[PDB]
Parts: structure tokens; C-alpha cells; sequence
């Protein structure tokens, strides 16, 4: 209900949700927690910095490109999305920086944290003053 916003799913839930539904799954190449699970599950795919059209429209990126430029590309797809906060490790951010990054994307990326309790904490930073 509503746009889901900010939640506590897990990697399997987040993946399977956008298998079943029509959300993009943007993923950083720099995340073995996720990357490995794609090449494990989906065999018939090629990694690049581009769009892929195998499984869940996977839009991969190299750490080479700035976080702001990923937001910029994603702003043009204008689909609802499901991801983890892109900038946390591939830029060495913390949870607040990681939030104020994602907020920049107009299209609704459903996004998750490592606990149901932190779901509001994350949203907290979107609406900081």
C-alpha cells in the first residue's frame, strides 16, 4: 500500500519482489553481498556498467562513476525501483549521507536497512532539518 517508501526487507525478499513486480533493481557492481547472488541464480547474464534485461532489468554501475551520476541516470527511467542505499561502501558513507544521497532521486526507490527499527531512522534523515 502506498509507494512502500522505506522498509525492512532482506536481499531475497527485495530480489523476489521485483521478479514478481515491475520495479527496476539497480545494484552496484561493488557489492558481493548482492552481485554473487545474481551470478549464482541467473547464469545467462553478462556484467557491464549498462542496463541488462535478464531477470530484473538489472542496472549495474562501477564505483568509477559518482553516486550523483547514478541518481541522474535513474531519474530518467521514471519507474518505481527497489534497492539498498547505493552510497554507503562504494563511497564510504554513513546512514545519513546514504539517505541524503537516495532522497535526490525523484522516482520512488523502495529502500531497506539492516533492521525494522532503523526503517524510520533512515526516513528521519530524508526529513532532517
Amino acid at each position: 500500500g502506498s509507494h512502500m517508501g522505506t522498509v525492512s526487507w532482506n536481499l531475497r525478499e527485495m530480489l523476489a519482489h521485483a521478479e514478481e513486480t515491475r520495479k527496476l533493481m539497480p545494484i552496484c557492481m561493488d557489492v558481493r553481498a548482492i552481485m554473487a547472488t545474481i551470478q549464482r541464480k541467473y547464469k545467462g547474464i553478462k556484467i557491464q556498467e549498462g542496463i541488462v534485461d535478464y531477470g530484473v532489468r538489472f542496472f549495474f554501475y562501477t564505483s568509477k562513476e559518482p553516486v550523483a551520476s547514478i541518481i541522474t541516470k535513474l531519474n530518467s527511467l521514471n519507474e518505481p525501483l527497489v534497492t539498498m542505499p547505493i552510497g554507503y561502501v562504494t563511497h564510504g558513507f554513513n546512514l545519513e549521507e546514504a539517505a541524503r544521497c537516495m532522497r535526490s532521486l525523484k522516482a520512488p526507490a523502495v529502500v531497506s536497512v539492516s533492521s525494522p527499527d532503523a526503517v524510520t531512522t533512515y526516513n528521519g534523515y530524508l526529513t532532517s532539518s
